[PDB]
């Protein structure tokens, strides 16, 4: 309906934005980063859905708002860990507070059981865990929460070229990984153009926001360490 069709709106006014990494790690305190103009695979699905949240008459404080209450665990800002740096975690942070659904929770009988470590295991990767033994036990914690329930996923062999009727235009599509305690390794927005699911997305390799030259299913089978997806949307 109208949701996901200004879902997809806002994500198409995103073509050509470039692609750069680490744009929310300023120095300091963890604060509320806007940077429209510079996007990741994650930012740009957070910048999509806050201004698709926020009512059109956008409102910067009401934007910002939305997009704080997307980007951070019940909207709260505490700290680096506060972020919701793990897919799983953002995805139940939203269906917590009523503002995504998990469509393959409904559609999908395929689960996998949560095993989430990556980043307490490697913390020489990241800023803010690299010298702050305070943080990591944070995120360790929060990767014990996580980790060991079950979330329904697509494998990826079951994810046609042209889709499926139950993912929709505009439904943000989290792509599942196997590398060891890590979830989700990219998103973007599902996208139908001549009867072929597409995603809209930040690509690292373009060096900006693009259409998939391939389909979906394509980009999943074309890569070893993507096993599937999950299938989110915005409940406004």
């Amino acid at each position: 309906g109208q949701g996901g069709k200004d879902m997809l709106s806002n994500g198409i006014k995103y073509l050509d934005v470039p692609y750069v990494a680490h744009t929310l790690e300023a120095d300091g305190p963890e604060e509320l980063v806007i940077n429209c103009d510079e996007v990741d695979c994650t930012t740009l699905v957070e910048y999509v859905l806050a201004e698709t949240l926020t009512p059109k008459l956008i409102s910067e404080s009401a934007f910002a708002d939305n997009l704080q209450k997307i980007r951070y665990r019940d909207g709260k800002i505490d700290g680096y860990t506060s972020r919701l740096h793990y897919i799983a975690d953002w995805i139940n942070n939203g269906v917590r507070n009523g503002f995504l659904q998990d469509v393959t929770g409904a559609m999908s009988p395929d689960t996998e059981r949560l095993s989430i470590s990556y980043m307490s295991s490697h913390p020489q990767l990241y800023k803010q865990l690299a010298n702050s033994p305070e943080n990591v036990a944070k995120m360790k914690k929060i990767e014990q929460s996580l980790s060991g329930k079950e979330v329904h996923y697509l494998p990826k062999a079951k994810l046609p070229a042209d889709g499926l009727p139950w993912i929709k235009d505009g439904d943000i599509i989290a792509i599942t990984t196997n590398t060891p305690g890590l979830d989700v390794a990219h998103m973007g927005i599902a996208f139908y153009a001549d009867n072929k699911l597409l995603l809209v997305h930040a690509s690292s390799t373009d060096k900006k926001v693009v259409v998939s030259k391939v389909p979906l299913s394509q980009m999943l089978k074309d890569n070893n360490k993507w096993t599937g997806i999950r299938v989110l949307r915005m409940k406004k």
